[PDB]
């Protein structure tokens, strides 16, 4: 089974699943960073801007729903939601699922008004769940119909298809060459080792190893903030209050960067990782690279997200608890 997926601005990804019945519709992001499922409630209060403009889910009008209440807070990176959990069908990509996930009826305006989905559809590990619930794609590989324990990620350029997330598989329509495979630090998390960053030449960064966190539900590759100042002022790239940024006209000229995983180098080229929407040096262009400091027990960790899906296609392998990856296609 696969799921199409809208491409917005290349920095969200999300496609849709229905919930309840009949299906109520939603646009979701398939994100390897986190283990709940939700989507905005009827429930939450209209005072939330946020909530004013998504899809609700209105449990009063689904016959399949199965009441649960427990309360439950998920934190992101860039944002938080709170709200409660409630049980009812979910459709993905043809298949049919019971699943148990988060009502949001606190929703802030800030990022939330700025997102194009309405919620996320968590594809990391149960031990990250919170509140324990059984992350869905548990819950698919239950039924015993997938054909492999493993799912994969393409998203694309964008343009004007946006991506592509197939369950049970890999789509070789959007990967050429062969996938290398990196083992899991360890099952629970979508986390690998990386044996190093490099600016140009020169393994500036990351020597000795640190840690990657293959995100979908990411924008930008993210790094410490002592980590990103290195590596930003190599690229003489000025910092803002939410991202670095170059003068248009230097993009083209900035140097490739390279991650060191699993014995093979990953690079990618400015076209990779600068908003090239300009060549005037009177513009300012934003850099798809940002500084995130992600907290224990799982960072400090590097975060390797759209930016760098972008470029290699992604399989998550399940049953073998590592990381594929191939060039995306
Ligand atoms: C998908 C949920 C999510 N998952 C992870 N692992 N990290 C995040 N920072 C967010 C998270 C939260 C709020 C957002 C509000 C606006 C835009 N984004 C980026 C969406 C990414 O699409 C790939 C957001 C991402």
């Amino acid at each position: 089974s696969s799921v199409i997926l809208t491409n917005y601005m290349d920095t969200q990804y999300y496609g849709e699943i229905g919930i309840g019945t009949p299906p109520q519709t939603f646009k979701v992001v398939f994100d390897t960073g986190s283990s709940n499922v939700w989507v905005p409630s009827s429930k939450c209060s209209r005072l939330y801007t946020a909530c004013v403009y998504h899809k609700l889910f209105d449990a009063s009008d689904s016959s399949s729903y199965k009441h649960n209440g427990t309360e439950l807070t998920l934190r992101y990176s860039t944002g938080t939601v709170s709200g409660f959990l409630s049980q009812d069908i979910i459709t993905v990509g043809g298949i049919t699922v019971t699943q148990m996930f988060g009502e949001v009826t606190e929703m802030p305006a800030l990022p939330f008004m700025l997102a194009e989905f309405d919620g996320v559809v968590g594809m990391g590990f149960i031990e990250q769940a919170i509140g324990r619930v059984t992350p869905i794609f548990d819950n698919i590989i239950s039924q015993g119909v997938l054909k492999e324990d493993v799912f994969s990620f393409y998203y694309n350029r964008d343009s004007e298809l946006g991506g592509q997330i197939v369950l049970g598989g890999s789509d070789p329509q959007h990967y050429e060459g062969n996938f290398h495979y990196i083992n899991l630090i360890k099952t629970g998390v979508w986390q690998i080792q990386m044996k190093g960053v490099s600016v140009g030449s020169s393994t500036l960064l990351c020597e000795d190893g640190c840690l990657a966190l293959v995100d979908t539900g990411a924008s930008y590759i993210s790094g410490s903030t002592s980590s990103i100042e290195k590596l930003m002022e190599a690229l003489g790239a000025k910092k803002r209050l939410f991202d670095y940024v170059v003068k248009c006209n230097e993009g083209p000229t900035l140097p490739d960067i390279s991650f060191h995983l699993g014995g093979k180098e990953y690079t990618l080229t400015s076209a990779d990782y600068v908003f090239q929407e300009s060549y005037s040096s009177k513009k300012l262009c934003t850099l798809a690279i940002h500084a995130m400091d992600i907290p224990p027990p799982t960072g400090p960790t590097w975060a390797l997200g759209a930016t760098f899906i972008r470029k290699f296609y992604t399989e998550f392998d399940r049953r073998n608890n590592r990381i594929g990856f191939a060039l995306a296609r």
